């Protein structure tokens, strides 16, 4: 049997725009029990990351006061990440075409899954993605990332560009004089990915090499068998400052790192 997933699901009685896929946030829709996961898989999120996460994301989440008791008012969070970093967030059904959401981060706007799980959603979306957008780097860094979506459409290489962002805004780790960090959102918003992959002798952790990295395959359904570690978000906006055409079509002829692989110049940590 097919059964009607969560996305369809959720989404029942809802629109979106046909071209960008936004609608506004249905706020009605938030059941007691969708504020109530809310607030449990924040305490639990809030009780582990401490010298873990990075402090940019900690402080993130105060600074732009994302509730701890409910599911957040994206309007009410736009006011404060407007006036650090001009970006907005904008609800989404769920996933989006891949041109929709390079356009939406070229123009400092980052799409959010508005449904929550029960007990890609809007928990992993705005609790593991949003706080790093009060950094100016990592905010520019995504807005140069969704700027270089045009150029990859194009040249059929948007699945070389997604092997950056999940490595790097969904899977990245930053070293610290304190030690390994994590900043990126799939880890932030994990039960558990975020023991393994600081406290675990199993994963490669390997320096951040934009080459190497968008040569690489990864898995969805499983922990990370390779994290990239950047020293700074400005190495990440650095990265993408150079034109990625011939990075491109040198990689479309090449065999790709797997997911668990080290490659001969890896910098290993
Ligand atoms: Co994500």
């Amino acid at each position: 049997f097919v059964v009607p997933d969560i996305t369809t699901r959720k989404n029942v009685g809802l629109s979106h725009d046909a071209n960008d896929f936004t609608l506004p946030q249905p706020l009605d829709r938030y059941s007691a029990e969708d504020h109530a996961t809310w607030a449990t898989l924040y305490q639990r999120q809030c009780k582990l990351l401490p010298g873990r996460a990075c402090d940019e994301f900690l402080e993130g989440l105060e600074r732009l006061e994302v509730d701890a008791d409910r599911v957040p008012d994206f309007n009410k969070l736009n006011e404060k990440l407007m006036a650090a970093t001009g970006w907005k967030i904008v609800a989404v059904p769920g996933l989006i075409p891949d041109d929709v959401f390079f356009e939406h981060l070229a123009n400092r706007r980052f799409p959010v899954t508005w449904w929550l799980r029960e007990p890609p959603d809007v928990f992993h979306n705005l609790f593991g993605h949003v706080p790093l957008l009060i950094n100016p780097v990592f905010a520019d860094y995504l807005e140069a990332y969704g700027k270089g979506g045009v150029k990859a459409k194009a040249l059929g290489a948007l699945p070389m560009l997604a092997r950056l962002y999940w490595y790097t805004v969904e899977f990245g780790l930053i070293n610290t004089p304190a030690g390994m960090r994590i900043y990126g959102a799939g880890i932030l918003s994990s039960k558990s990915e975020s023991i393994y992959c600081l406290d675990s002798a199993s994963p490669n952790r390997v320096g951040f090499d934009l080459m190497r990295i968008m040569n690489t395959r990864y898995r969805i359904d499983t922990f990370q068998k390779t994290y990239f570690v950047i020293d700074s978000f400005k190495q990440l906006f650095d990265a993408t400052a150079p034109d990625f055409a011939p990075l491109y079509l040198q990689l479309a002829d090449a065999q790709p790192w797997g997911a668990g692989d080290i490659a001969p110049d890896d910098l290993v940590l």
